[PDB]
């Protein structure tokens, strides 16, 4: 697709991971993905202008081009390579979106970057772990999946495709609270672990200490995992969800050797609640989640 | 009132609870009640178009007419009979009086209950709580009734408040108030005088909201839910918002702990569309929240017991 | 500034604390502060029309003039001193120094008359002038500030908190709910030995498990609206998601211990940035109106125990 040309050209022209990085996690690469969402997708730009200090005492540094210096160990910098928006003049197809995502992710991954996808409908999850599986067929992938919906009742869902192709060692679904009959069948069938909202709440959300894991984790976050009061900008809201702090806390509990990728999705500008100054509540919430997701890519361990 | 005629006509034509329902909970009947609220009342319609799968792994099935088949125990269906809006718009530009709302509500509740349905009222100002437990008390004079009332306000300082009328008439066995956080001096007096149990916001928060496991009770339970029991961040569409309230999930959790042999009825009220916070697609935040609360309230009607 | 003339004149005429208040907490005096915020500042007026009953079974009584009778039971008198700025007494915007001098003056006056001053609105700068007004009148008293904020707010040398720390007017600072801590913030924390309770930490230990904030000295309570999550208080200049709920804040406030309250500053609210219901009531005004009320309660009921 010619719409992805300027982006793809800049991404494969990205300076590879330097030798100064050896034995260290990262660096992180960030791009805007917009499949299944309106053409105007302002989440990436909103994050890039957001404050850079994290919950945990570290600081993001954002760069438009390389080389990406590996910061000194006493420096709490976390470099992020901004690769910009995938689209820059008619709505591209899902397959075209799939190809652009697969290509960009593959390129970044083989250059030693941790790909972070922001926006879209969740289809990036499929293509990003496929980009990883092609490059590293030996590595077993596990997905931590934050969502109001199990999203395995549709055979075309990114998560279902991956389980059908057998590209996933395991899946952990968090915050589900609209579980259909079909969902329950696929759950038992593929032996998925799940932490549904009501059960996660009655145990004490703050009492969640670890999501134990030994394999590289992909982090997939549907914005609708958050309560509609914190993240209203979603197509299929389910009330009674996580607070932004709840989600941050659980994210911080994710363990593993490395992060294969991150997809933050489900955000639709047309559905947000807006302040009088036209800043959307969901954009505020997700910018924070994206920042602490980036932190986790730099700090994860078993 | 002629404004309720088409509704009332449909209601008394409703198929009675069949023999296949013998010694089972339910079924549930659902109608739109609009007293004290603007004429445009979208909550029932919004709920009707909402997803059917619940927290706990069951699924609502909605029907415009009977017969309502009792599902096999292995299928987790929960039939709901949609009786529609009590007030028929375009049947007159008249606002029914407090008495007309009361009489209409009283009659529909009586009809549904006698036909073996658990009535669920959606909308209005809280007055349906009065007419619904009176309809039950008429039909079942021997039954003791307890009400679990979710509200930011005790709402018992006004002698004309629905809950105070019930106590003054001695129709209630007991009252459990949950989420109160604007308690007047008069509320305190009426509290001690009628020996109400209550669980104020600060108290249950400091105890740990998830530590609430049960509300012990042996009598048939009426569930009354003021939307303003929720924090204005989750349910802004309320006439008298009081900050520092329940989240939607907090409310869901406490609801799930309600015990009893059966539900006599449910009233979910206090939602005013004129006061909501709207998304850019003009969907109300409070409608989102309440639609979820209504679904899980229905689930409680089908699965309530007296244990743990 | 002549903009504060009508206000200051009234404050100076305020009836001093009567003898019936001897060795009792209060009374409380309330005023609207508007430094750094838009000219239209409705938070004071919104609070004044809000319900009077509190979480804990007490009831605010609002009075426009003295004398303030000391009640035997559960009344909590508040003296409304109104807006510091008088609209239509000039279309001119006061300066920071003018805001500071006016606030210093009003606080001095109210404090010397035995009132606990409560400032509503503005940008946090009232915290500077209020504890300085107290420090002038009572140089011997040690002051501690309990500071609710998404930001430590000590990376700017000009910040109200750092000016106090550099002038050595503070015995200690307890910061609650920070979740955007810069490199500079950490340095100043270490240097001035500030105690802090960041969002992630108090959340992970259980927000409801916080029973009290131990303290022996008079407390100044400074509350930035942005300490609350943007979903509860969206009307803030620098939102940081993952904050307190209104009830979380109320619970933690209730835990504050001490012999007395030297003052309260509730700030950070900008009406131009609020989320509004369809009837044009702002979400943040709803939250803060409650925060202000239970804050007033704490000034009347604070004790050093546990
Ligand atoms: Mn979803
Ligand atoms: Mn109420
Ligand atoms: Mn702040």
């Amino acid at each position: 697709s010619h719409m992805f040309s300027k982006f793809l050209m800049n991404v494969k022209g990205v300076t590879p991971r330097g030798s100064d990085w050896a034995n260290r996690l990262g660096p992180v690469a960030l791009f805007g993905y917009g499949a299944g969402m309106p053409r105007r997708a302002p989440l990436l730009d909103f994050f890039l202008q957001s404050p850079r200090d994290c919950d945990h005492y570290a600081e993001l540094t954002i760069h438009d081009k390389g080389p990406i210096e590996c910061p000194p160990e006493t420096v709490m910098f976390m470099p992020v390579l901004n690769c910009g928006q995938m689209l820059d003049t008619e709505t591209p197809t899902s397959d075209e979106w799939y190809l652009g995502s697969l290509e960009a992710s593959t390129e970044l991954l083989e250059k030693g970057y941790v790909p972070v996808s922001v926006g879209g409908d969740g289809s990036a999850t499929l293509s990003m772990v496929e980009a990883y599986k092609r490059l590293f067929p030996s590595d077993d992938i596990v997905i931590v999946h934050f969502d109001a919906h199990p999203d395995v009742s549709d055979p075309r869902s990114p998560l279902r495709v991956l389980l059908d192709k057998g590209l996933l060692k395991g899946v952990v679904s968090v915050g589900n609270r609209q579980v259909s009959s079909e969902d329950r069948k696929v759950r038992k069938l593929h032996k998925m672990f799940y932490m549904d909202m009501h059960a996660i709440y009655s145990k004490g959300l703050f009492c969640i200490r670890d999501i134990r894991n030994d394999y590289p984790v992909f982090i997939s976050i549907d914005a609708d995992v958050l309560d509609p009061a914190f993240a209203p900008a979603v197509d299929s809201p389910v009330a009674g969800g996580l607070s932004t702090r709840d989600l941050l806390h659980i994210m911080n509990g994710i363990r593993g050797p490395k992060v294969v990728g991150i997809d933050v999705y489900g955000y639709n500008p047309d559905l947000d609640v807006y302040r009088k100054d036209n800043v959307g509540l969901t954009a505020i919430a997700l910018s924070k989640i994206i920042k602490e997701g980036i932190l986790k890519a730099y700090s994860i361990s078993t």
